[PDB]
């Protein structure tokens, strides 16, 4: 029912197995399959596979933050049909495959920040497309985000793409995102941007902005100074984006 | 001389140029060369080169924490002779070269944690052979032991949260002042008893006769776990009785 290092709190017909900061080397196999909240954060589990979370139908909240997971097997979360939140932050993941995130069909929160993700498959989020309300891919090495998947989530209200290496933002990626309230693009490799609407919150500070005529539409907006800086042309290098007059954006 | 976004505090002939959280894309070139404390943390500077810190003789404290440094040029800190502390944590450094950490001759503290360091040159630290060396939270499989073993003043070595699988027999031999050694969350399966505070939790310990010496020590339970043999897998290292650490001769040359 409860693994030796773990503590189980039985709420009104609801199981919560807490194994946080207990020095685990791998997910314990003696966890009850009736558990709803599985907390495995601050451990040292390096590998996830199919038998770790097999037959767990009613698992709602699974947190695996600040671990040492370098590899996630094909269909590790395959039986997690009720999974509404999945935390995989502060890990060593480099590539996310199509089979890795298969399973949580009603997933609403996906935290994948603080890893070393360089490539994510285009069909990785295909099983949790409609449901996904929050997508966090902060602090990774991402050059290209899977825009086809991220653009097919009608319920997404938060997308954290900050602290990555994204050099291009296409024009069809912002289309069809009605509930999008937050889009963080801080600390990336973006030099140019294309006129995008729905300006209610977009952050783009710490980007190598090319302050010329192509970036004059953005300079005309009523937005706060988030300390955005010009990296090129050399005359504008070092100067704040919101402090340089509109007449100095020449070609 | 003070750069437009930076604030300079002159406290009794002590220049403190603070540029933290200013959204800088690169180290400003209008910084006074007489500065002693240069704070450039929480900035978005991605590249360091030799003209960024040239002619700064009296620079003692240089902090570049939580930035986006992916590359450090050859002899970037070349003229920082007085540099006693260098913070380069929370960055994107993957490989440290021999010429990269050249310059600070009297360096006493070196923080290189939170990066993605996979390889470090053997002669990178050859200029300051240091009191504190931090290489935590990186992807290090092998650290420069020949360099780390040639620092007679080293009192702290943080190797935790890396991928170190082996610890050589004669490295800490020349380390007399070593008081702290963090080895938490690594790939270490076996340890050798070579003394003269050590943490080793979160390692894939092979709990047999080879680690029985460690089990006999009067140490607190830092939640160390056995990964092998299969009978001891999952159980705590400090909870398994000493009689259960059995083995067969290793038969090696
Ligand atoms: C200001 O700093 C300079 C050295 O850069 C020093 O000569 C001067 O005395 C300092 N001013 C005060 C009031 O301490």
């Amino acid at each position: 029912l409860c693994p030796l290092p773990c503590v189980c709190q039985n709420l009104s017909e609801s199981l919560s197995t807490l194994c946080a900061h207990r020095g685990l080397l791998f997910v314990p196999p003696n966890v009850d399959r009736r558990t709803v909240e599985l907390r495995l954060a601050d451990n040292f589990i390096q590998a996830l596979g199919p038998p770790d979370f097999r037959n767990m139908t009613g698992l709602v909240d699974l947190t695996l933050s600040r671990n040492a997971i370098t590899r996630i097997g094909a269909r590790s979360f395959g039986d997690l049909e009720s999974l509404r939140s999945l935390h995989l932050d502060g890990n060593r993941l480099v590539e996310l495959g199509s089979s890795s995130l298969r399973g949580p069909v009603n997933l609403q929160h996906l935290i994948l920040s603080g890893n070393q993700l360089g490539r994510i498959a285009p069909g990785a989020f295909d099983d949790f497309l409609d449901s996904l309300e929050d997508l966090d891919v902060s602090y990774n090495n991402l050059r290209q985000v899977p825009w086809a998947g991220i653009g097919s989530m009608p319920a997404l209200h938060t997308l954290n793409l900050d602290h990555n290496l994204i050099d291009a933002l296409p024009p069809g990626v912002f289309a069809q995102l009605s509930q999008l309230s937050r889009l963080d693009l801080t600390s990336n490799r973006l030099a140019t941007l294309a006129p995008d609407p729905l300006f209610s919150v977009l952050s783009f500070s710490g980007n190598p902005l090319h302050c010329n005529c192509e970036l004059l539409w953005l300079r005309r907006l009523a937005r706060p100074d988030d300390l955005e800086t010009c990296a090129s042309p050399p005359t504008l290098a070092g100067r704040y984006f919101w402090a340089v007059p509109e007449g100095e954006f020449s070609c």
